[PDB]
């Protein structure tokens, strides 16, 4: 709460009433002031009050700027976020979906900011338990990240981890496994290059030690908070499959990078 | 959270108040504070801190050196200074806020703890390990008492204090803290010889030389971290099989 | 006096000083003052005054409430306030600058007069005629004494006080002042007076002798001309049109 | 003197040396900082020192921006001003004359800003006693003011007064007299609109009262600082010509508007 709880709201309301007297209600400057006031309310963790005003700012902006304006998308985003903070994910979704459409129209389907929007829509659907759809938006986002940015951009593996987790919820263990192994293979193929036959990724060592049931733990160097997550998540998969030694390989590898 | 046209419109509102009330008025300080909030939304932290320092100047002259609203401003300014890596400069301002908060609310009001937490964090980024130590301890004292012994904040602060010890090579003192946390969580559900914590089982599983690998009923995100941190300490000590007990337990709660 | 880009470049210099010395340092207050100067060059008096107030805040905490560099800041801030037409808020700042200046330099140091002159001008734009009166008299007191009785500033201040009297309907008090300036100027050239007579004496006697005849003329100064016409205006008010003509023709003959 | 006499120069010098180390000496930012430093010196009435730095700022700007850039015109104009403040009018003139050539090129011959530049050159030449050149520049300025702005713009009469004064120094009494009469005929008819024959300008009344052996001492509703100046100046002309009653008409008219 950067602004103290007293006097911020009434002083903003004055500044607002003053702008309304100059230009009338349907003016971009009123929408902007309504937006500043929403920012003040959000600073006090008053999400419902901020969303109510942002809705009023939204209607002004749709009229004066057009239903396809970038600032109309910015307002729909913020609104969805505010509904999300209240657990109102169902009613947030269409406003998020509407923001995506303007965003796609203005910037182009493959713009890195469309990727952020898609990521938010997937998140909204996830809190609703709509897995079919979480899956759709994460793929779309991954498609942008992996292509419009380098394949080893930090968002690639992050989105891949989120999508693998979505798969697990659906019981698509194969598709999750493949994703985790892609992240680990990519990271192994980045510090090294070709596999010499013994230049194997960690997960091949893991499964091969399960093959000869090796009760011994005593590949490491690969380091990232996201890769560590991948290492433990594939390890959780191996646990379900009853491959404890495999899990141990990846889990003990994760511990050494902590 | 905001969409140009924001700063300029605020600057009008400020001028209109200044016109009415004069510069030295709480409402002008507030409006500068509002304008700082807009700047911070645009990620302009130097500009935001400058305006908050202007708000501070007014509030000092109008409300007094020891006013609650002055403490809030000094704290917010310190947050902003911290965000630009100006930890050395934020420190005096954070100490000043603490003095006020202690005077106004008492030494042991929960809001003091959160202030003490920031002080610790401000010293850590400067590498003042001894002062971090003091501040976290001061915070823990309030958390473990004014809220329950098994409050989320208690275990968080104990991990944070433990990491501080780790940087000083006080492995003993860090160890003790992790055990306290786990022993509490094992005692929150049982407890309290007939009933041994996991770390005890772990160390007994090296005492018996038990290579056969893979109490395991604790559920908390903070406790997982604790388990992996103590296992890290066993690794340093060479007690690799003791590490596995706590780490496999963590994996099983993930 | 300068060509954009100046403010941004200054803000870097300012940030570099804060980085080195912290916010509460004289050099930061100075750089803010320098940045105020740049803003004032671009006619941005609001932004200039704001930065000077920031400089003031620093100099107060670092140098003290009574430091000469604070007085300079308070005065400069007041000038800028006045330029935006906020004379009410400029007044307290100006008074404080006077208190510091009196303390540090003495009551009667020439630099106090110019500060008293600002106060007078500041009170005038508010219409506080009694205050204006006090300040100009206080300033005159320093001018007529410290510098020579017939120093440029003495006649300037007498006219300014006389104009103040005119707004209050103190026509008689204004009249006296103009005659003082004219009698002094008639003494600096001719000597101790008669039958050396100042022009205003001849003028009123020309009215006294009902003479409508028309064109003493050895009094040269831009300030004296103003005085001649100002006293002529007073005679016009009184009805003494022939007395007015005498002083106004003398001014015309020195133009 | 808005900046305190101490430390302001060293701190600027620091800022400058920092810029020189980042972008080299021949960078516009160095020229701008040299300019800021010149502003600081001017605030302390150190004209010679401010001019020296501005000269260095000019050299950088001529090379980096080109010898015809508006900022080169601004620096030349600022430099002539400073020379003028030291009474160095001869050496100021070419620089001020160069600013005019750049200004004419960039804005066009009849831009109101060219009218101000011409006015400055006229001022420089006047301080030198070069009355033939003063005349040429005031005419050029008047030509712009009277056409690019309304005929009864404040600068029209101001420039006409300046030009009439220039004429008096040369002994061109008739040309001065004509100018004064134009300003008063303009203002008289701006008050009325049409001359009925009874509706005469003040100076016609002045010369007619001089004609008829008239006594005769006291149309005067024309209020302006620059018109009173015109009234007293034409009055001085009448005095010169021995027409005292005519002088008195205009002089008593100016007294009524004081």
């Amino acid at each position: 709460g950067l602004v103290p709880r007293g006097s911020a709201v009434p002083l903003c309301k004055q500044a607002l009433e003053d702008l309304e007297k100059t230009s009338g209600h349907d003016h971009p400057d009123v929408a902007t002031m309504l937006n500043i006031l929403a920012l003040v309310y959000r600073d006090q963790n008053k999400y419902k009050e901020a969303a109510h005003l942002l809705n009023d700012a939204l209607a002004i902006r749709e009229k004066t700027l057009g239903k396809d304006h970038p600032a109309v998308a910015a307002t729909l985003n913020n609104l969805a976020v505010l509904y999300g903070k209240r657990g109102k994910y169902k009613e947030a979704e269409p406003l998020c979906k509407r923001a995506l459409e303007i965003r796609e129209k203005v910037l182009g389907k493959f713009h890195p900011d469309v990727a952020k929007q898609l990521n938010n829509l997937a998140l909204l659907c996830q809190n609703q338990g709509k897995a079919e759809e979480v899956e759709y938006y994460y793929r779309r986002a991954l498609e942008i990240y992996a292509t419009r940015l380098g394949p080893d951009d930090p968002n690639v593996a992050k989105t891949k981890n989120n999508l693998a987790s979505c798969y697990l919820k659906q019981g698509k263990y194969q598709d999750a496994e493949t994703l985790y192994k892609e992240i680990l293979t990519r990271a192994h193929e980045k510090e090294f290059g070709s596999v010499n036959g013994d230049n194997k990724p960690i997960w091949m060592h893991a499964e091969e030690r399960e093959e000869s049931k090796d009760k011994r733990r005593d590949a490491c160097k690969v380091d990232s908070p996201t890769v560590n997550t991948t290492l433990r998540s594939l390890g959780a998969l191996y646990r379900r499959q009853g491959k404890l030694e495999a899990a141990h390989t990846l889990e003990d590898c994760a511990s050494r990078n902590r």
